[PDB]
């Protein structure tokens, strides 16, 4: 019964507010709608703005228009679009009105779209242009589904209705948006966002959240410690996809602070550095994929940079050194960081404001308890010591949609979430993340960590991305192998890459398993590495 051992969240400094997640939101953004020259949204490549004003309007027409077509807490939309001005338009809408909203992945192949709305079950459909094809293909097999809308038309789109004409369609005679009152309702039984689930075999599952949990996202994200202060005229710049739990749950608290968030899309050094400039950037939000884009630029000096005070990364893994020389770079006390899963909303663990410390990613966020366990038995360990990383609070999945079974295998009755993460905390209480713990290697049964190896290929400079995995032997079980691609004019034999890692190992971390060069590694939206890929392409390798 030693609860020295379980590191806890402070208290929050703002008590956690009334209402839906839908109150909140609406409240937060009928004020900002009010003040004069607020932009929610700017679309960096096009230079299109979309003011607090126009997006609190539409997104109040789009939640009367759906309670006119006769969508209530029983149902549930679908969006799927590529992150654009108008993707929180009809989430917004959605959650006013207590409807639940799905983000479906918009480059999902058919098979794993019909696997995400199969677990939503939609009503309506809100879908971009280039998704349209992917869900009439789709649609034949879920007949719950009865409107498809366009979301970046403006007029009727190859006979569907866009979001404007269906609001046209349902909208009352002389409706003003400003005498809207949102629908109220349980925040903790009614589901906001039903997420897709990541990294796990099988098709993704259906992460239902309620309001509770984006309740509690909006304590944090106002949060000086956790969060980020709500000063008018700031700019974010967020290169993180919407239907994702860190696309999703930083953009609606960015929302909630007033903020205005720009929109990149396709990142490229000069453009990166020029948006920074051109929009005063306070803090851009990234995913360490992007790093290598802008690590070794030449450029950062040519622009001014004066108002940016902050990187934030997440979604997986940032190398300590990569994070270090940017954060030196661009005058930062360090890259902020925030770990996750989509079944706990947001991010459980935050560095905060003023207590950074390099390879770390962060401490225990308001409302939340996390331990780390032995492997084996369960037990909770103590400081600096190895073992299964494990959370709970009111940020929480309610469930995995229609299974049960696999809820109750990831969350105990105590309420603890076993994460799948290999972690420790520090003395100071900051967490470390280590590993997947279904990526680890055994050699002659001790636990080689992949992230350790790719980090020590990662340093050498001919080297520009590693990934390590298992290939599979008789003697040892596995050995440890990497897909490597080197930087540009660059030569690099796979004798003496494996003795660089000899350099830095013990002895049975050593890459005794080969390196299999490649024009990239494959990774995820956010970079996690694909060990399942990583394994298959470590077949050649395996041949003569
Ligand atoms: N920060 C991190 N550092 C190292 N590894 C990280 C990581 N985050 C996720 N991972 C990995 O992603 C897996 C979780 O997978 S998941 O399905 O895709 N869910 C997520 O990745 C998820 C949901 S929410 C969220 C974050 N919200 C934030 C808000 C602010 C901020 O500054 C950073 C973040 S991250 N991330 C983790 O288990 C872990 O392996
Ligand atoms: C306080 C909140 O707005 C109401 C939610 C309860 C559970 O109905
Ligand atoms: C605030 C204004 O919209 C920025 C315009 C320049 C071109 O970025």
């Amino acid at each position: 019964e030693d609860a020295k051992n379980i590191k806890k969240g402070p208290a929050p400094f703002y008590p956690l507010e009334d209402g839906t997640a839908g109150e909140q939101l609406h409240k937060a953004m009928k004020r900002y709608a009010l003040v004069p020259g607020t932009i929610a949204f700017t679309d960096a490549h096009i230079e299109v703005n979309i003011t607090y004003a126009e997006y609190f309007e539409m997104s109040v027409r789009l939640a009367e228009a759906m309670k006119r077509y006769g969508l209530n807490t029983n149902h549930r939309i679908v969006v799927c679009s590529e992150n654009s001005l108008q993707f929180f338009m009809p989430v917004l809408g959605a959650l006013f009105i207590g409807v639940a909203v799905a983000p479906a992945n918009d480059i999902y192949n058919e098979r794993e779209l019909l696997n995400s709305m199969n677990i939503s079950q939609p009503t309506v459909v809100f879908v971009s242009k280039k998704g349209l094809q992917k869900i009439l293909n789709v649609q034949k097999k879920l007949p719950i589904i009865q409107k498809i809308i366009i979301m970046d038309s403006k007029t009727d789109y190859q006979g569907f209705q866009s979001m404007y004409t269906f609001v046209t369609s349902h909208l009352p005679p002389g409706f003003n948006e400003y005498d809207f009152v949102p629908e109220s309702f349980d925040r903790d039984k009614t589901i906001a966002l039903i997420m897709n689930s990541s990294g796990s075999t099988g098709l993704p599952k259906g992460v239902a959240l309620p309001h509770r949990n984006a309740c509690v996202r909006f304590s944090h994200c106002r949060d000086p410690i956790f969060g980020n202060q709500i000063i008018p005229d700031t700019a974010i710049l967020s290169v993180v996809p919407f239907h994702h739990g860190f696309g999703m749950f930083t953009t609606l608290g960015f929302l909630i602070c007033g903020f205005r968030v720009v929109l990149m899309y396709r990142f490229e050094e000069e453009l990166f550095l020029r948006t920074l400039q051109d929009y005063k950037i306070q803090s851009a939000l990234l995913v360490p994929t992007l790093f290598s884009f802008f690590a070794k630029s030449t450029l950062i000096d040519k622009y001014d940079l004066s108002n940016l005070h902050e990187i934030a990364s997440g979604g997986a893994p940032l190398s300590k050194e990569v994070g270090e020389a940017v954060a030196k770079r661009f005058n930062l006390p360090g890259i902020r960081q925030g770990y996750g899963l989509t079944e706990t909303t947001s991010a459980i663990l935050i560095t905060p404001n003023g207590d950074d410390k390099p390879g770390a990613v962060g401490k225990v966020v308001p409302f939340f308890e996390a331990k780390v366990v032995d492997l084996d038995t369960g037990k909770t360990l103590g400081v600096n010591q190895r073992g299964e990383l494990c959370v709970r609070g009111p940020m929480i999945m309610s469930g995995y949609v229609n299974n049960p079974e696999a809820t109750n295998a990831l969350i105990d009755k105590d309420g603890w979430l076993h994460s799948g993460d290999i972690a420790y905390w520090d003395e100071d209480e900051h967490f470390f993340i280590v590993d997947r713990l279904k990526s680890l290697i055994k050699y002659k049964g001790y636990q080689v960590a992949p992230a350790e190896l790719e980090s020590i290929l990662l340093q050498h400079p001919n080297i520009f991305d590693a990934g390590v995995a298992g290939l599979p032997d008789d003697d040892a079980g596995e050995l440890p192998a990497a897909v490597v691609v080197l930087e540009h004019g660059k030569t690099m034999t796979e004798k003496e890459i494996v003795d660089y890692v000899a350099s830095q190992v013990t002895t049975a971390k050593k890459l005794r398993g080969g390196v299999v060069f490649v024009d990239e590694v494959p990774k995820g939206l956010t970079g996690k590495l694909d060990a399942r890929k990583i394994r298959e392409i470590l077949i050649k390798a395996k041949k003569g």
